[PDB]
């Protein structure tokens, strides 16, 4: 019993269609991976099953690459993980890049695993690759993936006998390229990268219908919006702070096609994104890249060093709707809320929440998750009559983009009865 349906589109390939009306909300689809890894600079951070940042974790014993918060999460990942381990291992000093790790996790899947739900829909197989639009500078980048998949893998993979029939390591490259997620955790921090081939089907909107958020590696697919029959289910493959042009540049290089959405056509936006004097939030622009890098690998102390340089400077300043400053705001409250800077993080946190109302339209998971972070802080600090007003605004949020079987809802509806009862005890 589906409520969507695979259909050929007239100018996008394959993509997804309501075979009834949704409303805002309606869970339509949850899958687990076909393949999942944690990113470079989660690594040995987060557990690699579950993809949370535990104080403790060990270490496999056989490569010590792959990292565990516990023995359950070892041996759900074991299979996964089992023909890995021997190559991660022979290549001792270097470490693949991510592609490479999931490409042979998908490998190993489709050899050794029973079919796949998360292919129901839609297949490894019959991915999309774009190859007759890669550029040959691609086409180069790709061909060298290849030969380090070719050298990551020799331990367990030395001829096509152990691919499946007919695989082809460029095209599948090509593959992952276009159709990879990233796995947020609960805190909307990016952890892994994975294939859900069959929500691979959702084409891109820059205003789209539905949303995805992840509950560890699980998938939820949910609609934001009212969705009539037969329309096409859409998702934005994208960060929502970014211009027009920074948008049509990766849809370019990563996705191969030319967005037409009614966003672009009108630059919706790009101008209060770009408020302030440009030297300036380009010297922000260029920093962020290093903060960013800083961030991936939870380097917390060193993010918040570079974000205050920029929000506290002694020279010229941006307007926090200013999606470079606004980029710089949010990492500062995250390094903030992991060092116990608790009071700086609500500074940076309250002045996020205009531009994030204007930038993250109606029903978006990153918006739900800010304010529940804002509300949870302010909670913490005995707000509570703003801390509830954040609070519910959270769950007007995510009760569409989240949904009962996500368990955030759970901790943010006990979140609810306490700053509730905090507000009728008097
Ligand atoms: C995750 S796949 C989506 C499903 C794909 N259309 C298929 O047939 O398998 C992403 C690819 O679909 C195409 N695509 C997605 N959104 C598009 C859009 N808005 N306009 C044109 N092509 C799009 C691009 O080729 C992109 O690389
Ligand atoms: C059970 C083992 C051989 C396995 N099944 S799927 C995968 N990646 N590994
Ligand atoms: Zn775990
Ligand atoms: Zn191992
Ligand atoms: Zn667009």
């Amino acid at each position: 019993p589906l409520k969507v349906e695979k259909f050929a589109t007239a100018n996008r390939g394959n993509g997804l269609r309501a075979v009834t009306p949704l409303r805002p909300g309606e869970l339509l689809f949850r899958s687990d991976p076909l393949a999942y890894t944690v990113c470079k600079g989660s690594r040995g951070v987060v557990c690699d099953r579950c993809l949370l940042g535990k104080e403790k974790l060990m270490r496999c014993s056989q490569c010590r690459v792959a990292k565990y918060c516990s023995a359950k999460c070892q041996k759900k990942a074991w299979p996964d993980h089992k023909r890995e381990c021997k190559c991660l291992k022979s290549c001792k000093p270097r470490y693949p890049p991510d592609s490479v790790r999931l490409l042979g996790r998908v490998v190993f899947k489709l050899m050794d695993g029973a079919p796949s739900e998360s292919e129901k829909l839609y297949s490894f197989y019959d991915l999309e690759s774009n190859i007759n639009k890669l550029t040959e500078d691609r086409k180069e980048g790709l061909r060298q993936l290849v030969m380090t998949f070719q050298h990551f893998m020799r331990e367990e993979i030395q001829d096509a006998s152990q691919l499946p029939p007919a695989f082809d390591l460029f095209e599948a490259f090509a593959k992952v390229i276009c159709n990879s997620f990233t796995i947020c955790n609960a805190e909307m921090q990016e952890v892994g990268v994975g294939l859900y081939p069959s929500i691979s089907l959702l084409n891109h909107s820059c205003d789209p219908n539905c949303s995805i958020v992840f509950n560890g590696p699980h998938l939820l697919l949910r609609a934001v919006r009212d969705i009539e029959v037969g329309e096409e289910l859409t998702i934005c493959y994208l960060d929502m702070l970014m211009t027009s042009e920074e948008r049509r540049k990766q849809l370019r290089d990563q996705y191969c096609f030319e967005c037409d959405c009614f966003r672009c056509q009108t630059q919706d936006k790009d101008a209060d994104m770009l408020t302030g004097d440009e030297q300036v939030w380009k010297e922000v622009q260029e920093s962020l890249k290093k903060i960013e890098e800083l961030k991936a690998h939870w380097k917390w102390e060193q993010v918040l060093a570079m974000c205050q340089a920029i929000i506290s400077s002694n020279s010229e300043r941006l307007p926090d709707i200013n999606i470079y400053q606004l980029k710089v705001l949010d990492c500062a409250m995250d390094a903030c809320i992991n060092l116990g800077l608790l009071e700086e993080a609500l500074f940076y946190g309250t002045r996020t929440m205009e531009p994030y109302r204007i930038f993250f339209p109606g029903s978006h998971p990153v918006r739900g998750v800010q304010v529940m972070k804002v509300g949870k802080l302010q909670l913490h600090q005995g707000m509570f009559p703003q801390a509830m007003k954040n609070l519910r605004l959270a769950f007007d949020i995510m009760r569409v983009t989240h949904g009962r079987e996500h368990s955030l809802i759970e901790d943010l509806i006990l979140l609810l009865e306490e700053c509730d009862a905090n507000i009728r005890a008097s």
